């Protein structure tokens, strides 16, 4: 009869159904962790859900504003004046300390992230790319070792493997989630394989249970690229190391670059900490114990900013799931008419990006006409597959690669604008263009 | 009439004139951003203020009672005027939402390019990252050798190691703590691709001579200038110059940052590409190079950098005053053959102030200074590159003998020197050094 | 497309658009100093922000619990942003040592001249001084008469009396609290030299009609616009306009200041001379007029004024939103013939918000509002000019009868209205006014 | 032992001590705000510091090279220490929103009343306004006569004229530039109401004798002391003393301010009412006087004044050292009958330093000092009161002949003298004045 909102995706889907009266027979409390701060302030009173919240008016301030155009991700809309005020307030305390490399806000953010993820050890880093590189080194990756990964992620995933001399081995995706197909991983394992690197793409989690099953047979490490999936329930249950990004355009970000390494493995965590600061023994500067390292810890200043901005995470993820649901329901007719395929609602998705598939070769037409005739920006995350860049490396090593389902899906994929400070009037403008263009 | 450019050579001229050690000379100050504070504090109607007193106006001497000295208290490296200006520019940057690339990044690159008189600047997320990217841009492959000294901060060797290349250590000179040009040629092999001199402690290496050797062997030069911002004529002979803007440098941001500086467009484009995932310039998600890093500066830190660089020439001027004051007031201890002091030169920006304690007395002096006199001194850096207990050292560097580097390492000691220290604090260090060497 | 100029008419058009009462209108904002805050808060990339919520973003509504209301708590008239900017400009002005006349004075004169579209501006030490000097500039001699209303702040009549001139009071109209043009002509004598209309509470008088009479009788018009800054087309028909920048005006400095504004160069030169000891312009110590005052603005206050005027159009917008909200939410009380409310007009800048409590109930409503409901209201101003207990009134004004002024004075009540008020505070006032009139 | 009170007499005594003209006395210093800088700079534990070198510790003589001399460069009249303290106090004033009256005004009136040993102080918006209000408070009516010198700043005569009263000019004496008390009596008519002596250049008039005449004729005395703050026993014989805190006075704020000082409670109450609209004190909008002005000090300027007055006794001491230095080092030129110098007296606070160049040479000397030596000198004031190019002078003062005033006017020249000048700058003046007279 009572759910305590933990700030993750499972409870956010349940809360939404309550708010929309799709259940209205359950009661909610909310936990006091920092990622719930804005949600608790906005939607709760004395740790009970406020009475008659109007999602459209109270959460999105729907007021029949007239819309002329839609940008896909206008960065000036992704931070709120309330966040800015809190950032200025905390920087007024950080700046006079002079502590701008390591510092107490870094440690606090590591503690918040560890609690939120239920992991023991957190190393906050200067980016998700750096987190991934360090984590590969900590598991003992050496030049020439093979890392199995999909070919449809952001370039950072493959780049971190290549930066340390290791070899991406691309495996195709499934037909349902844009995630690595686990039934194709075993075939790609070689004497040289050291690691499986699944990507929780667009905010949706891979089938980690089956991936872990294969990794245990072959004694392989799993490092999870969760850079788009913060807030997703049970993230990391099966991986050795989980990688986060706090890039400013992620569901949670700082005001600059940052990320994190998350693990329960103390051996790996200690090596990650050493490699992230020059190979030095922890808190013994200038004394190397590893052969080398990077300069890749988070900035204390960005950690302070992160501790302000993470207060909005639960609430902004709730707004994302509302918006994704609204797309799915309102484009359903285009799915019925076999013009598009839409994503489905699931408990794990945090909706960092909203993918649809435009069928029958029409994707480019729809994208171009959405822009030119309706002033609606859509985007393709990402426009070139890993084995298709026009680079010397591709011409040397991956000209043989054939990834059937990844390549076909790549001709169909289109992402719709979805970010938590968009107006519902802005989403309606996208909806009526997509319906209008499909006739 | 001379125009103060904000670099070390003009700062030395200005100091001599402020201290009454010059002829009737006049000064104007260039209206570049690194001179902003010096112009406000020392100039009036584009001329030197007639009424400047260094001790009371620049250092705010007030016979303050001092009980102890810390080497580098980080809260003293940032002033309240800096904080107010930083808050002001953060209120402009934050509502733009531009937190990766952005216009403050481009503006800092322009400001740095003008200050260094170089055509291309890539602002990076750290000096370490700038060095790693620059090594890749000149074509360094795993296995290639890079000639460098063994007495730098670990970042210098780490950037070489992170990309799979091989440090080859060469001994330092007999004066300036810098790589000995006379030892470089004997270390060149067919794998050598780069000479990586370090302008250690703020002092420049003898780059004209290093360039002579580099041209004979068709080698690149990448200069680690992470400690030397403001040094006059920096980079004249290097292919690429690396800067660090970490917070404890002579100029820093409020976090990590650095820069790659070069006149070579081909290298500059590759640096831009490698610093952002290998993508073509302004073509996110489209790689042209095989891979890259996520190593551009944060727009927010660039905005902070444009506010804090206002203080660079002024803080560098305070540093040279402090350095000169140590040299002049410790002269008796060098006359007595107990220490060796640095000399004043026009290129040094005095990021760190080294002395040498000879006759094996360095440890006793450092320890008594702290235990008896409550003075922190430090050794930058405590372990030489070929002497860490790492597998790499144990497998590769156990036969390296760097006789001057190792001997100087037994004698070096750094004295507190930072631009917001009080002259009362420096007097406290001076009295301890005199007293411990009776 | 409309360009927001920062005056009252455009503010009303913007307010209608922001409240959704408009048909697809687009706005630009003029890049003038009085629009600075509005541009940063409401505009982005040269257009209105698409995501503006008046209650949340402009008034920061948050269901704050309110327990009392003060009419004008002075600490709420200045924001922390204004303070940081003021400290910033004080750090520039103070080391110049320019504390009488100076360049910020001249710049404020230019900004005000631009904003009022008038050729000449003399910034003064107060609105009272501006009015005194302006009266002298038009040639007022002791004994000359000045026609004016009797319901203004005491400063208006005091400026006339200080130079030995004679106020001649005329009744107000039945709809605006302003001097009735239809009563002016009867008051003109051979001694009349000036008509002095007051734009009371921020509302403009009917100046076209007053100019018609002034031209027939070739009389000067000096407009007391000390409460009306920002009102569209202010001064169109006046010889000289007087402004006040006292801290509790719609735009104020941090001390006393005001201005004289005119297109007439002869008057402007005499104003300049009278405001600084009668000296010829820029000839200190050399008088050309018989005497003068020490009545220019302080350069330091002009610098503060240039920072605070950044908020003028935005704070005037918040005022007209508050005024509109009172009118709408008190409409039932006027329907019930308990009160009379002001109307929205394009000229009003809503310095003060007057209502009339009729049927003799004004005192009971005011007193119950405070003692029963903890709501401060006020009467600007409590004593009419011809009713003070002074020797001058007893000797000169005992036969004055101003029927409308006196009747309105028994019914007027001003409600709290200032731009940093919360909507929760305005709701508290509203509920109190509703409950006391059940 | 002498306790330094911060006035004229003790400064001269202390100067004679510091110079070894008498090193046989002990000094303490009182804790009043005007002594704050002197106590911090010259005392430890309320005893005079042992090490005091006037030239080095107080004037920072550094053998600086000087190219030119401006008479009163306003950017030298305020020190960075003052600026820092002003910014500090303004960060406390500004968030209060109290910018008209306020608690700093009251505190400054208390500090001034203790320093002057007077019971009542009304801090005003200028010394001119203070004088006008005080003339009205003693009952001056249009046509009443006020006896005054003709060589003061125009403000003295202007305050009389602005209220319709009539200046009656009296000649100055042959020793001090002050009103000759032996010429006052013959100017008294049945219209005389006030004698208005001017303590010109910081020197006190012979007030004992002027009061003897004023009692015989039942006249008020209002003393223009706008240049004489810190003068020992100031105001002993006057009904009201007028001060200016104009920023170029021996003590000033950062804007216009002044004060009315009196022991007469009836006069003080009327001054208070006249300085704020005629209202009863602490009851705005209720007039008790027929009119009034808007002439109280700004609370913000009072706050600045409480910071800047900390330097008053110390800056007055530097002035008297500088004056004594001119006197001793120009004695040559007086001995040769080229100039007349002032004499040291215990009452002079040395706001301006007058010499007389005789045998018609003044204008030649002033022009050559500027054209040939780049030394600015000035004549305070260039036009006598009865000589301005005005309609009033042509109507009323064409018969006035003031023999001594007019002859001295042909001779007077003021030498640069301000407390932050360098001794090197005064030497430059001394050498030019010697050389031009060779
Ligand atoms: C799936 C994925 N992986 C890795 C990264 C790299 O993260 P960062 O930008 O923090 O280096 C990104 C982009 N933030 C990403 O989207
Ligand atoms: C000589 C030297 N080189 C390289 C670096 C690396 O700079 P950064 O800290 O900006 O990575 C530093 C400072 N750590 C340095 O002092
Ligand atoms: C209508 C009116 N006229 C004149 C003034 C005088 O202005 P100041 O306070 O700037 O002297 C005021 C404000 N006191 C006023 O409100
Ligand atoms: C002798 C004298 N009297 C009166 C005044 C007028 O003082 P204020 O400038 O404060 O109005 C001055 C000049 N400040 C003056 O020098």
């Amino acid at each position: 009869t009572l759910t305590t909102i933990s700030g993750h995706s499972k409870d956010n889907l349940a809360l939404l159904k309550c708010l929309q009266g799709e259940t209205k027979e359950k009661e909610f409390e909310i936990s006091n962790v920092l990622p719930n701060h804005k949600m608790k302030e906005k939607l709760f009173r004395e740790n009970k859900l406020k009475i008659d919240i109007d999602i459209e008016k109270d959460i999105f301030n729907y007021s029949r504003k007239n819309i002329q155009k839609i940008e896909f991700m206008p960065v000036n809309r992704l931070i709120s004046q309330s966040e800015i005020d809190g950032i200025i307030g905390t920087l007024k305390e950080v700046l006079p300390t002079g502590q701008f490399t390591s510092g107490p806000f870094s440690k606090k953010l590591e503690e918040v992230i560890g609690d939120y993820l239920n992991k023991k050890y957190v190393i906050a880093t200067s980016s998700g790319t750096d987190a991934l590189m360090v984590s590969l080194l900590s598991i003992g990756i050496q030049p020439g070792d093979e890392v199995i990964m999909p070919a449809n992620s952001f370039a950072a995933t493959e780049n971190a493997v290549l930066a340390i001399g290791a070899k991406p081995v691309f495996v195709d995706i499934d037909h349902k989630s844009y995630c690595i197909d686990p039934l194709k991983i075993e075939e790609a394992i070689t004497q040289k394989t050291k690691c499986i690197l699944p990507v929780h793409l667009y905010g949706k989690q891979c089938d980690m249970k089956r991936i872990r099953e294969i990794a245990d047979v072959y004694q392989l490490r799993i490092i999870e690229d969760a850079c788009q999936a913060i807030g997703s329930s049970n993230l990391g249950e099966y991986g050795d190391i989980i990688i986060l990004s706090f890039n400013p355009y992620k569901n949670f970000g700082v005001c600059g670059k940052a990320g994190a390494i998350v693990t329960n493995n103390e051996n790996l965590a200690i090596r990650c900490n050493q490699y992230s600061y020059h190979g030095f023994e922890v808190d013994k500067k200038n004394k190397k114990v590893l052969d080398f390292g990077f300069n890749s810890k988070i900035d204390n200043l960005q950690a302070a900013i992160g501790l302000e901005r993470i207060k909005f995470l639960s609430y902004n993820n709730l707004k994302r799931v509302f918006l994704a649901q609204r797309y799915i329901r309102n484009l359903k007719e285009l799915e019925d008419r076999e013009l598009i395929k839409l994503p489905r609602m699931t408990e794990d998705n945090v909706w960092h990006l909203f993918p649809i598939r435009i069928i029958n070769g029409r994707r480019d037409e729809v994208k171009n006409k959405l822009y030119q005739l309706y002033n609606i920006e859509t985007d393709i995350y990402y426009p070139v597959l890993s084995h298709k860049h026009n680079t010397k490396l591709v011409k040397k090593n991956y000209m043989q690669d054939t990834l059937l389902n990844t390549e076909q899906v790549h001709k169909e994929i289109l992402h719709l604008p979805l970010h938590p400070n968009m107006l519902l009037e802005e989403q309606n403008f996208v909806l009526e263009g997509l319906i209008n263009v499909n006739k």
